[PDB]
């Protein structure tokens, strides 16, 4: 099939654009294939991977979140080329490189600002995957937490963040990216 075979020009694009030699690339596909024999992978074979590696909690919720990030072109599913891309920014991207990965994360609706809602919305998919936690403060939920964390960046006070005041942001309060293992 296409999709199955390693063509010679998605190396060369793959080499030009990520911290990945051609070695590396063709060794990564064959790992990739034999899990994912058709070179295709679904959202639902992302989330399945997920769930092997929190069997406690519940992935579900972001695993799709993290899956419409990587399916760049959003054709629904997930191809070798796009794996890598966002494999090597997200294991060997620079700080700059990966908080505006993060930034896609969090802007969910990809309207080029992260809400206060779009926030609370992959924080609870993170309690979710990672085993929820009751909390007895009405004062100190993780959404109030959240919500001092949005205030300090937003820092014109319009209710969302751009991917500047995102970024800047971050590199006061790496929290939100050290979440996400991004920091
Ligand atoms: O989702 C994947 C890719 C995938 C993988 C498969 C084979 C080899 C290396 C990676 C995987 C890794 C770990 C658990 C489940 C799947 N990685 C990422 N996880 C996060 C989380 C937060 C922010 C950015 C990223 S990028
Ligand atoms: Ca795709
Ligand atoms: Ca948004
Ligand atoms: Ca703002
Ligand atoms: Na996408």
């Amino acid at each position: 099939k296409k999709n199955s075979k390693l063509k010679q020009d998605t190396i060369d694009r793959l080499t030009t654009d990520t911290y990945f030699t051609e070695k590396e690339i063709r060794q990564w596909h064959k790992g990739f294939l034999k899990d994912c024999p058709n070179g295709l992978l679904t959202e639902q074979g992302f989330i399945k991977i997920y769930k092997q590696f929190f069997p406690d909690g519940d992935p579900s919720k972001f695993a799709s979140l993290v899956f419409r990030v990587f399916d760049e072109n959003n054709d629904g599913a997930i191809e070798f080329e796009e794996f890598i891309r966002a494999l090597s920014i997200t294991s060997r991207g620079n700080l700059d490189e990966k908080l505006h990965w993060a930034f896609r994360l969090y802007d969910v609706d990809n309207d080029g600002y992260i809400t206060r809602e779009e926030m609370y919305n992959i924080v609870d998919a993170i309690y979710q995957m990672v085993g929820q936690q009751p909390q007895t403060e009405d004062e100190n939920t993780p959404q109030k937490r959240v919500d001092k964390i949005f205030d300090q960046m937003d820092k014109n006070h319009d209710d969302r963040l751009t991917l500047e005041e995102f970024r800047e942001g971050s590199k006061a309060d790496p929290r939100m990216v050290q979440a996400l293992s991004l920091g």
